[PDB]
This record gives C-alpha cells, structure tokens and sequence, in this order.
C-alpha cells in the first residue's frame, strides 16, 4: 500500500467522538461511538447530547462530526492525504457560515488512540438568531448529500476545501451552510498532498425509538472521485 496510515483501514475500525459546543452561549457536549470500513467507506455512528435537548438541529453538525474513512479508488491511493496522516492525525479546522444567521467555527483533532480513530471537536457558533431555522429547530432531519472538491494546500503540508451544503427547511425553503476548511497533519512523517478531486458523502439519519436522550443515528458513506482511469 502508498501509506503506512492506509494500512490502519483495511478492516473495520472502532469511532469515538467527542464534541465540546457553545452556539449564543448555549453549552452542549456531543459523544458518538461506532465503527468506519473505509474498503465501502461506511460509518455506523450513534451520537447523544450528554447536556439535555440540543440548541441547534442535528443535521448542522454532521459535517463537524472523519474523511480518512473515504473509500478511494485504487488509481487514486496517492491522493489519500487524510489516511496518510495516520496514526498521528490531521487537525481539521473549519468556519461554516448559515445564510442569513450565524456561524460556527470548529477546530478538531482526528487521530488514533489506541485502536481507535478519535474525533475530537470544540465548537464556537455565533451571531445566530433567536427565531431562525437553527436556533429555532425549523430544520427537517432525514438525509442529505454533499460533494467537497479537496485541493491541496502546498504551504501549510495539508488540504483545504470550500463548499456548500443543503439543509432542508421542514414545511419548505432550504437553509444553506457555506463550509470552509484546512486540514494539516499532527506529526512530522511525510503525508501525501492531492490532486484536485472529489469527495461525495450521503448522510442518513434517523432515530433509536429506546433512546430517550437527544440523540443521532447516522449511517454515512464517503467516496472519493474526480481522477479519471489513465
């Protein structure tokens, strides 16, 4: 294999994420556990608010909640700049912007710990209105789909990306999040820096009807394209 982090996704892989948030100063905190095959570049995660009812919709915080779980092709295993990072991690930082409300900013750690790939998040939203679509909870929670075109960033060893996603408004309209974000590695090992390409993710969520926790099933899948076959 291209990488020595490939090495560490060629069977199932145990999650753990942890999300520390403050959106208007309403503090929550986020634990999800499950597992990741990038060979499909699927995710099985259940996630529960361990600080009561969530002040922002769940689907706001999928993004935020592991792209080293790609599946990419064979002809594109050069461009896995996210498993090569491994085991020492990448930092992932973005800003995302809600049209016509606030935004969020987010730095997080994704690295091994263990046998287990840990998602480590701080959230800070800010700006938001009161009577809006996220603090408001006026957002459908069902699935969605996003295509993020991964550019390196040359400069700083890592990636970078920008890119739009959908959220469905329930009883109608769409609120759009604007996502920036850079990706650099933790250690001093030699990563692989991309060409330009693609990855498409689908998110569905849904719920555990014994849970009474606010909570998320999430069942993800993340596939990278863009490089034709020679």
């Amino acid at each position: 294999m291209v990488s020595k982090g490939e090495e560490l996704f060629t069977g199932v892989v145990p999650i753990l994420v942890e999300l520390d948030g403050d959106v208007n100063g309403h503090k929550f905190s986020v634990s999800g556990e499950g597992e990741g095959d990038a060979t499909y570049g699927k995710l099985t995660l259940k996630f529960i608010s361990t600080t009561g009812k969530l002040p922002v919709p769940w689907p706001t915080l999928v993004t935020t909640l592991v792209q080293c779980f790609a599946r990419y092709p064979d002809h594109m295993k050069q461009h896995d700049f996210f498993k090569s990072a491994m085991p020492e991690g990448y930092v992932q930082e973005r800003t995302i912007f809600f049209k016509d409300d606030g935004n969020y900013k987010t730095r997080a750690e994704v690295k091994f710990e263990g046998d287990t790939l840990v998602n480590r998040i701080e959230l800070k939203g800010i700006d938001f209105k009161e009577d809006g679509n996220i603090l408001g909870h006026k957002l459908e929670y069902n699935y969605f789909s996003g295509n993020v075109y991964i550019t390196a960033d040359k400069q700083k060893n890592g990636i970078k990306a920008n890119f739009k996603i959908r959220h469905n408004i329930e009883d109608g309209g769409v609120q759009l999040a604007d996502h920036y974000q850079q990706n650099t590695p933790i250690g001093d090992g030699p990563v692989l820096l991309p060409d330009n390409h693609y990855l498409s993710e689908q998110s569905k969520l849904s719920k555990d009807p014994n849970e009474k926790r606010d909570h998320m099933v999430l069942l993800e899948f993340v596939t990278a394209a863009g490089i034709t076959l020679g």
